[PDB]
RNA sequence: GGGAAUCCCUUCUGCAGCACCGUUUUAGAGCUAGAAAUAGCAAGUUAAAAUAAGGCUAGUCCGUUAUCAACUUGAAAAAGUG
DNA sequence: CAATACCAGGTGCTGCAGAAGGGATTCC
DNA sequence: CCTGGTATTG
């Protein structure tokens, strides 16, 4: 008995099918277990497993880290209170107790209800004197008077609890506060450099202009307008733009060939500046640094909007400014509305439901919503002009706690904290003794390279301690081994050398590593001149001369430099032909040049004695990112370099690791030669063996030692192995489910292994789109966003997203495009989709007319490339198009598409090459094929074939086996069946294809062949004809009978009984909706803390049921508490689950159930299956809701008619065939009614939604004069009524049908519960009516 | 076909460290005319505390991913069953 | 118990490792 | 978005 298995692996489904020799699907009697009439059931061996998507670990991680942050914020406050404890006990022995119980209702409060002072008079006085905390903060910073210790605590605690960000290293307010003085000094430096061309900055109010609440470009334009002989793109204008945060191009200013684009925010700027400074000299450094300072000032002027010479608390002062302007403008607005619009006043100032001031302060209205609500009211009235100015500046009626306070760096809160400590330490000795401690509480961060400060109970931690004691912010450096921890942080993630598994990989920017790469590329260079008979390798001496003369004097070595600066200068060649490198060498000695610039001792770099040292330095620059740790590690080499060189070395840092170890590159030595790998790369006679040849050469010791060095650790489990695969967790869920399905199918066939296994694997964001366009346009310098504003959601339209990625220009014509005309334009594939089935933005382009691309049979023409390459290069540098997009756009100048390229593209359409699919194939192959033959080579009993989806899709369209996904879930199983059929037949017809299609170990000709690989199924081609019976040429075995086999496929797809199984899963994750609801009299509310009665404090509702439980017991009834027998479904919530499982009987008795039949407790996860009358099925949606449990097996004729009539996919083919399909549609129009009838007879039997079915029948009878195509398209929508799973709404034409829900689970308590195996072929059926009698 | 190193680019998976809001209860004396309903006016910007209930291993740790038909054994892990 | 209607925590930043899709040089 | 929880209405 021989059979094959077809598999369709998806993110939410695994389709599976078993076929025999004749491409038939067997059917078996399967035993049925349980307590019902039925002992067995007939099953077709075809089906599909369905499951909810597997989730990434990201949400879990964000919640985990937020949890740790809340814990540590609490700990900061606790440290501060511990410092304050004794002296506060002297001042007020319950202050911290009142703070602790502030949340409690007065009934539950154990102390007086007024937190700060414990009596109403003092509290009211405090609030009258300090309406905001920032008033108190400013007072405590500025005043010289001794202050109440409780107010000191409140100020310091407010600073520490909300401390601000840590984006800026070092200390702050370094005289770079004033924008005027930094602008004046920028002018000073610029005029120092350009004495002949100076700027008159007198009368220019730099302060107001640069700190104004306006866009960067607008402030630049204002300042430039105040300077007559200066333009915004001149040198001074570019410096101001750099200070304002734009991306100016200094190329034109200094006549540079290198495009000197500088943005102060980019990580590359540190190099980007130095590079520029290399060309125009270091005289301009003092200029480009001066502007930098200005930037800082401007940034701080966004946060501090007050003169810093009247107070040492400019932040708190700016908050008080917010408060005062809020008060003044509120008084003014109240008076204005009273005078002019007295009827609206209430709505504006009393209705929390409306987005007025009342909703802004008391309701849920945001600042943005309030501005939107009140802008027309201000425009409508008189005297609102200043208020409107403030509104458009987003500076009207501001609160102090706002979404935009993320700008505030921690250094400013720290300045205020330090000032308060300095003031009050004169009166409180413990503040003086603990000043730096409190400052440390605010400033300290756990470094990202240290991780959780665990003690052996965190699977996420890696930190090691220098001593075993509790870590605090003050003893962190002494207790935590920061060096070992930072080293572990990297080494727990980095790969070892695969060749030498015990050896650490080298840093990517190591000197030795770049030597290895350069020499490995250089040995395979070859050259010819006139007198030479044959191209020659470079000798060792030649390669060393090329390295010393070119690679050690130029960052990049081009082929032209090789030809002229070596072959002409040294070898006196006037002409030479080079191979092995194109345009320029890929490898380079970049670290060598970095270190040559820093240390300025070429002899030091070339001396081998320093090799170790230099390696170590790069290691330190790579392994660590903290400048203090980098400094500590480079201290051993302090004697070798100047302090200046040591500082410049500190600043230089590298990221990334190589793939080979130092021992492999330059450690192990071939036994007879005594030479390392790098030694052979430098010189290897006339063979010039590279790395691969070296380690694979049987005449050398390298291969032997590599084989010897290998180890193998503990073998992964199946699940472990699948988890470690690189891929989406969703597809990995699919992969594991596929393996389990195959195991069960093999067990079904009596442990006989299949002949073949054919596998096919299936193929917010608007925020990323907006980010890409913002970056690209500001990097481009364009004003298209000024003239055409857009929301992220709008960028989901393909044409508009392309429009903005193309800066509003045609991609093939150097012209502007019109937004309002996008519907008239074309979206065109750069490489045609006949060759590359790519529809991403990466292979798409917006143009006025696709005709302007050139010829349609190839890549855009040479003329278009000549026209548009510069514009494309700008788009590439702005990251609005990718490098691949640019290369495909410009391929015509490189010969365009060759015939080999087109043959390749067709092959790619047919042969699967994704790594994850190969991993699935390897898993199945290693599970099936385990025996070895006489030569100890693997015996491949089971051939694992992988197919791409296009094969079976084209098969379905070519032979009219159409699929309509919306009709039911059968199409997954049908896909699996068709995969088995097509794959088995394809390798039977052409066994030579096995290399391509089976796991395990002229361009026109292949193009033709692979384009015509599937023609053997067809009876007529193009207009050649083919036999009825198709056989293998060598064996003579029959592979395809076009008379009988197609009939078999059709019968299989017509079969109504298909095993669709929805994977039952316990629900996990959040306990409930996160929303903290206000107090309410409802037993649905859940306490947020053990003693916070939701009726007094609010809380949560809407918990998730982890799984339900069938309970058969007795509950007390009435005032008499008479025991009454019950059978019911109890939803165990995720939060309740651990308690319920620790002791189910105690949990259930706590809920009210008595005398619980312990053995009759049935665990019922989500999607548990129940069958009732007339084959009607329900799935458990929850403890109190059900889902539809049936599939509508619509006959094949109706499915194919629906596909053809709706113009599902494309009709394509030939116009005569299109006419035949149209004539069939029109000849079978009655099918429409028949289809409806089917749906109706199904819905009345199984769906039971009388109202919705009647509304649907009315809607169908209403649109009977509509075109047939549209009626069919909407009949497709009708199947949502009958689809398996949760009910959902759907539209028939313009009529909307809301979902009918199954809000009661009582009936399943007497129905039949069906437990299904993973395939559903094995069932256990439990008559629940026989329970609770 | 499978694989390696390098260059240009892109995407995705996993981890750590932080910030700003939001919400919730309490505190920030509402006033006057009426017995009340209510009416007229005043006021509003701030804070504390919680932010999965919680756990033991008690750490400035852990608590939302992955994995899960039923039945027989088995504490379980597991294997076995048509 | 029907039909029905609303609701659902959000934003921003820093640092790091890896595999893998596409193109290119050289090899096993 | 989906779809299960919830209050409201009847
Ligand atoms: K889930
Ligand atoms: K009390
Ligand atoms: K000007
Ligand atoms: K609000
Ligand atoms: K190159
Ligand atoms: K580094
Ligand atoms: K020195
Ligand atoms: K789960
Ligand atoms: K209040
Ligand atoms: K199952
Ligand atoms: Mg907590
Ligand atoms: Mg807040």
């Amino acid at each position: 008995k021989k059979y094959s298995i077809g598999l369709a692996i998806g993110t939410n489904s695994v389709g599976w099918a078993v076929i025999t020799d004749e491409y038939k699907v067997p059917s078996k009697k399967f035993k049925v277990l349980g307590n019902t009439d039925r002992h067995s059931i007939k099953k077709n061996l075809i089906g599909a497993l369905l499951f909810d998507s597997g989730e990434t670990a990201e949400a879990t991680r964000l919640k985990r880290t937020a949890r740790r942050r809340y814990t540590r914020r609490k700990n900061r406050i606790c440290y501060l209170q511990e410092i304050f404890s004794n002296e506060m006990a002297k001042v007020d022995d319950s202050f911290f107790h009142r703070l602790e119980e502030s949340f409690l209702v007065e009934e539950d409060k154990k102390h007086e209800r007024h937190p700060i002072f414990g009596n109403i008079v003092d509290e009211v006085a405090y609030h009258e004197k300090y309406p905001t905390i920032y008033h108190l903060r400013k007072k405590l910073v500025d005043s010289t008077d001794k202050a109440d210790l409780r107010l000191i605590y409140l100020a310091l605690a407010h600073m520490i609890k909300f401390r601000g960000h840590f984006l800026i290293e070092g200390d702050l307010n370094p005289d770079n506060s004033d924008v005027d003085k930094l602008f004046i000094q920028l002018v000073q430096t610029y005029n120092q450099l350009f004495e002949e061309n100076p700027i008159n900055a007198s009368g220019v109010d730099a302060k107001a202009i640069l700190s104004a609440r306006l866009s960067k470009s607008r402030r630049l334009e204002n300042l430039i307008a105040q300077l007559p002989g200066e333009k915004k793109n001149g040198l001074f204008g570019n410096l101001i733009a750099l200070s304002l945060g734009l991306t100016p191009n200094f190329k034109s200013n200094f006549d540079l060939a290198e495009d000197a684009k500088l943005q102060l925010s980019k990580d590359t700027y540190d190099d980007d500046l130095d590079n520029l400074l290399a060309q125009i000299g270091d005289q301009y450094a003092d200029l480009f640094l001066a502007a930098k300072n200005l930037s800082d000032a401007i940034l701080l002027s966004d946060i501090l909007r007050v003169n810093t010479e009247i107070t040492k608390a400019p932040l708190s002062a700016s908050m008080i400014k917010r408060y005062d302007e809020h008060h003044q403008d509120l008084t003014l607005l109240k008076a204005l509305v009273r005078q002019q619009l007295p009827e609206k006043y209430k709505e504006i100032f009393f209705d929390q439901s409306k987005n007025g001031y009342a909703g802004y302060i008391d309701g849920g209205a945001s600042q943005e919503e309030f501005y939107k609500f009140i802008k027309p009211i201000l425009e409508k009235m008189d005297g609102t002009e200043e208020l409107l100015v403030k509104l458009n500046r987003e500076d009207l009626l501001r609160k102090q706690r706002t979404f935009d306070n993320g700008s505030i760096p921690h250094q400013i809160h720290l300045g205020e904290l330090h000032a308060i400590l300095r003031r009050q330490e004169d009166f409180y000795p413990f503040l003086k003794d603990n000043r730096e401690k409190i400052e440390k509480i605010l400033t300290f961060r756990i470094p990202y390279y240290v991780g959780p400060l665990a003690r052996g109970n965190s699977r996420f931690a890696w930190m090691t301690r220098k001593s075993e004691e509790t870590i605090t912010p003050w003893n962190f450096e002494e207790v935590v081994d920061k060096g070992a921890s930072a080293q572990s942080f990297i080494e727990r993630m980095t790969n070892f050398d695969k060749n030498l598994p015990n050896e650490k990989v080298l840093p990517k920017h190591s000197l030795l590593y770049e030597y290895f790469t350069v020499y490995n590329e250089l040995t395979k260079v070859k050259y010819v001149t006139e007198g030479m008979r044959k191209p020659a390798f470079l000798s060792g001496e030649q390669k060393k001369a090329i390295v010393d003369l070119l690679f050690k004097t130029n960052r990049k070595v081009t082929v032209k430099q090789l030809k002229e600066d070596y072959f002409k200068k040294i070898e006196c060649f006037d002409s030479v032909e080079i191979s092995g490198v194109e345009d320029r060498f890929n490898a380079s000695l970049g670290t060598y040049h970095d270190l040559l610039k820093i240390i300025k001792d070429k002899d030091f770099l070339d001396n081998e004695e320093n090799e170790d040292i230099l390696e170590d330095i790069v290691l330190t620059l790579t392994l660590f990112e903290d400048r203090e740790m980098i400094e500590e590690r480079l201290k051993t080499y302090a004697h070798l370099f100047d302090d200046k060189v040591m500082k410049q070395l500190k600043r230089r840092r590298y990221t990334g690791w190589g793939r080979l170890s130092r021992k492999l590159i330059n450690g192990i030595r071939d036994k007879q030669s005594g030479k390392t790998i790098l030694d052979f790369l430098k010189s290897d006679g006339f063979a010039n063996r590279n790395f691969m040849q070296l380690i694979h050469d049987d005449s050398l010791t390298f291969k032997e030692d590599i084989q010897k060095a290998q180890v193998s650790g503990q073998g992964d489990s199946l699940h472990e192995h699948i988890a470690n695969l690189a891929g989406s967790p969703a597809i990995k869920k699919g992969i594991l489910q596929t393996v389990k399905v195959v195991d069960e199918l093999v067990k079904v066939m009596g442990r006989h292994k299949p002949e073949n296994i054919v596998i096919e694997m299936a193929r917010k964001n608007s925020r990323e789109r907006m980010k890409r366009i913002e970056e690209g346009i500001k990097e481009l310098g364009s004003q298209i966003l000024k003239e055409h504003p857009v929301e992220n959601t709008q960028l989901q339209n393909e044409k508009l997203y392309l429009y903005y990625l193309q800066n509003g220009r045609d991609m093939y014509v150097d012209q502007e495009l019109d937004i309002n005309r996008l519907s008239d334009y074309d979206v065109d594939a750069i490489v045609p989709q006949s060759f590359l089935k790519d529809d991403s933005i990466d292979n798409k382009v917006l143009t006025r007319s696709d005709k302007n691309r050139g010829k349609s049979d190839n890549v855009p023409s040479e003329e278009v490339v000549k026209k548009m390459k510069n514009y494309w290069r700008q788009l590439l540098n702005a990251k609005l198009i990718t490098q691949r997009k640019f290369d495909n756009l410009t391929k015509a100048e490189r010969g365009g598409l060759s015939e080999l390229d087109k043959a390749g593209f067709i092959k790619r359409q047919l042969v699967e090459t994704r790594q994850i699919t190969k991993h699935v194939a390897q898993i199945l192959d290693s599970r099936m094929n385990t025996k070895y033959d006489e030569n100890d080579k693997l015996i491949r009993e089971v051939k694992v074939i992988t197919l791409k989806s296009k094969l079976v899709s084209d098969f379905r369209k070519d032979f009219q086996f159409y699929k309509v996904r919306e009709i039911n879930n059968y199409h997954h199983a049908h896909d699996a069946y068709l995969n088995a059929v097509v794959g088995t037949a394809l390798i039977k017809k052409y066994p030579k294809l096995e290399s391509e299609f089976v796991y395990g170990d002229k361009a026109t000709a292949k193009y033709f062949f692979y384009s015509n690989i599937m023609n053997f199924f067809k009876t007529e081609i193009t207009i050649r004809k083919r036999p009825l019976i198709e056989t293998n040429g060598e064996t003579g075995e029959i592979v395809w009978d076009k008379g009988r086999d197609f009939a078999t496929v059709r019968k299989v797809l017509s079969m109504p009984q298909v095993n669709i199984v929805k994977k039952t899963e316990v629900q996990t994750g959040g306990f409930s909706k996160e929303s903290i609801l206000p107090k309410r009299n409802s037993d649905k509310l859940i306490a947020r803390k053990k003693d916070w009665d939701p009726k007094k404090y609010g809380g949560f509702d809407s918990p998730t049921v982890a799984y339900s439980v069938l309970v058969v017991a007795k509950v007390e009834k009435g005032k008499s508490k008479k025991l009454k027998s019950v059978k019911e479904l109890l939803g165990i919530t995720i939060m309740e689950r651990s308690s319920f499982e620790k002791n189910p009987i105690d949990f259930l008795e706590a809920k009210g159930y008595k005398e619980v039949k312990k053995d009759l407790i049935i665990k019922l996860p989500k999607y548990s299956l129940f069958e009732l009358e007339n084959g009607r099925k329900r799935m458990l949606a929850s403890a109190g809701e059900l889902q539809k449990g049936n599939e509508l097996a619509l006959p094949s004729k109706y499915v194919n008619f629906l596909y053809l009539a709706s113009h599902y996919e494309k009709l394509k083919g030939s116009p005569e065939d299109n006419e035949q399909k149209q004539l069939f549609v029109e000849q079978h129009k009655h099918y429409l009614d028949e289809i409806i009838e089917q749906i109706s007879e199904f819905s009345k039997r199984v769906i039971l939604a009388d109202a919705n079915l009647d509304k649907v029948l009315s809607a169908y009878n209403k649109h009977r004069d509509k075109p047939i195509r549209e009626q069919a398209e909407n009949i497709i929508h009708l199947f949502t009524l009958t689809n398996l799973g949760a009910p959902a709404a759907f539209k028939y034409f313009d009529t909307t049908i809301d979902r009918k829900r199954y809000t009661s689970t009582k009936e399943v308590l007497d129905a039949t519960l069906i437990h299904q195996s993973i395939t559903g072929l094995y069932e256990t059926r439990i008559d629940l009516s026989q329970l609770g009698g």
